[PDB]
């Protein structure tokens, strides 16, 4: 058996074709076992429609996970992704640096 933990990266996008939509973002990567929960918090609270997600395998049988939605993001509010998994002993929350 194997169990890595997951990298996370919280970021924002724009699609290149479409400036006026964007998108929070939340990379997990790299884990073992692919067991995981994954949400977007918006100032502490589960953002309950997240509309995307990209999930895949490595050669290695590691899990990357691609979570992301549209959003509209104004100065006062904070974001985060908070991930369980079977090698965080408490859940992690990343949170979101409105400059990436």
């Amino acid at each position: 058996m194997i169990q890595r933990t997951p990298k996370i990266q919280v970021y924002s996008r724009h699609p290149a074709e479409n400036g006026k939509s964007n998108f929070l973002n939340c990379y997990v990567s790299g884990f073992h076992p692919s067991d995981i929960e994954v949400d977007l918090l918006k100032n502490g609270e589960r953002i309950e429609k997240v509309e995307h997600s990209d999930l895949s395998f490595s050669p290695d049988g590691s899990f990357y996970l691609l979570y992301y939605t549209e959003f509209t993001p104004t100065e006062k509010d904070e974001y985060a992704c908070r991930v369980n998994h079977v090698t965080l002993s408490q859940p992690k929350i990343v949170k979101w640096d409105r400059d990436m």
